[PDB]
């Protein structure tokens, strides 16, 4: 495998969203992971709506829209629903709306997608090194995420029970610290330009690789 792999390198990752006052991370995780397949399987880069994954995977998925979700569950929904639009045409507004899905602005499809072992920091790095970038579940929920700024990122607080979607686009190493490199929906400043950097094989640190998952177009 590559030592380091940053897909944003491969014009597979978007911009960094802002996901406001709304408990979205899961749907910004998802819709980042499948806008890299969208990447990787037409050539086409576009954001995708996150809002549809609040206002229509929802109840029957598991998903309570800005209270929280589960990012295999709105890869579903697309697979479901056949199809996903574009945060162009159906935005994110941060809270709770109607479904309002149109198929005439579809512009993702999901056929699978694959959960990978718990804690196997090894397949989630072969994974992001062949497959492309990962929908992940995080523990969060500690002052230094939220004040993170730069460097990789060690919390000893962290367990391995996950509460916040993210998005693994890359792993490499900072002078020989190994790390993950993670796409949050925190806004762009949010860390290093919306990304944090958190550490690898360092015993499934946060619960990084607890709970992988990918799908594909
Ligand atoms: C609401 C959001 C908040 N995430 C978060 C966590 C720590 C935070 O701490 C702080 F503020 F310090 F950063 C801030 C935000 N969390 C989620 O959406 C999380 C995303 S999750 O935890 O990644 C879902 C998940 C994925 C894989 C395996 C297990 C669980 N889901 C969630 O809370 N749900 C699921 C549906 O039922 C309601 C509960
Ligand atoms: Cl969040
Ligand atoms: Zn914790
Ligand atoms: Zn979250
Ligand atoms: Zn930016």
């Amino acid at each position: 495998l590559p030592d380091s792999v940053d897909w944003r390198e491969k014009g597979c990752v978007t911009e960094v969203k802002y996901q406001g006052s709304c408990g979205a991370c899961w749907a910004f995780s998802a819709v980042g992971a499948l806008e890299a397949q969208l990447k990787l399987k037409t050539g086409k880069l576009v954001s995708l709506s996150a809002q549809n994954l609040v206002d229509c995977s929802t109840e029957k998925y598991g998903n309570k829209g800005c209270n929280g979700g589960f990012m295999t569950t709105a890869f579903q929904y697309i697979i479901d629903n056949k199809g996903i639009d574009s945060d162009a045409s159906y935005p994110y507004k941060a809270m709770d709306q109607k479904c309002q899905y149109d198929s005439k602005y579809r512009a993702a499809t999901c056929s699978k997608y694959t959960e990978l072992p718990y804690g196997r920091e090894d397949v989630l790095k072969e994974a992001v090194a062949n497959k492309g970038p990962v929908s992940v579940g995080v523990d969060a929920r500690h002052p230094s995420f939220f004040l993170y700024r730069s460097g990789v990122y060690y919390e000893p607080s962290c367990t391995q029970n996950v509460n916040h979607g993210v998005l693994v686009v890359g792993y490499g190493d900072l002078n020989g610290k190994e790390y993950w490199l993670v796409k949050n929906s925190w806004g762009h400043n949010f860390g290093e330009e919306g990304y944090i950097r958190m550490a690898r094989n360092k015993g499934n640190h946060c619960g990084i690789a607890s709970f992988p998952s990918y799908p594909e177009i």
